[PDB]
């Protein structure tokens, strides 16, 4: 399934800051009733917290550690599976063009599909965003086939 992220901290763990790792701290313990951890310690942002590993957070939490340690490797698992997802309705989008974009929807794969393509159909008209999301959305997130309406109807 899908976890439920904390909305501040629904950003991708590469750019966590020092306060969006102690708010994932927070929410993982009264989520999955882990042992109460000290937000003294994992004092790091999301770059050397990545860079762990299971023996350091069991360091920092000998009660809850690996159960962190493995939060983690669910949460990264997870982007990489929503980056793909991304690639495979918009192709040619980079690695880094997709997580982008899943960030600018909260990492909400739908929207981000939705935004690329409408992206791609805005520049081809003068035509507003409503307008060029209309199109899409009627024939149901078709680039090929909104493109030729735009271009037959400019
Ligand atoms: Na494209």
């Amino acid at each position: 399934h899908s976890i439920r992220l904390p909305a501040h901290l629904r950003l991708q763990p590469i750019y966590w800051s020092r306060d969006d790792v102690a708010q994932w701290l927070k929410w993982a313990e009264n989520e999955f009733s882990l042992s109460p951890i000290d937000s003294n310690t994992f004092e790091m942002n999301g770059k050397a917290l990545l860079l762990l590993t299971k023996e350091d957070f069991r360091y920092r939490s000998p009660h809850s550690g690996d159960e962190l340690y493995e939060l983690l490797q669910h949460i990264l698992k997870e982007v990489q599976r929503k980056i793909m997802e991304v690639e495979l309705s918009v192709h040619g989008v980079t690695h880094q063009e997709a997580q982008t974009a899943l960030g600018a929807t909260g990492g909400d794969v739908v929207s981000a599909i939705r935004n690329l393509k409408v992206d791609q159909l805005f520049h081809l008209s003068s035509r507003s965003r409503a307008d060029a999301w209309r199109i899409l959305e009627h024939y149901q997130w078709d680039l090929s086939a909104a493109s030729r309406y735009v271009l037959a109807r400019p």
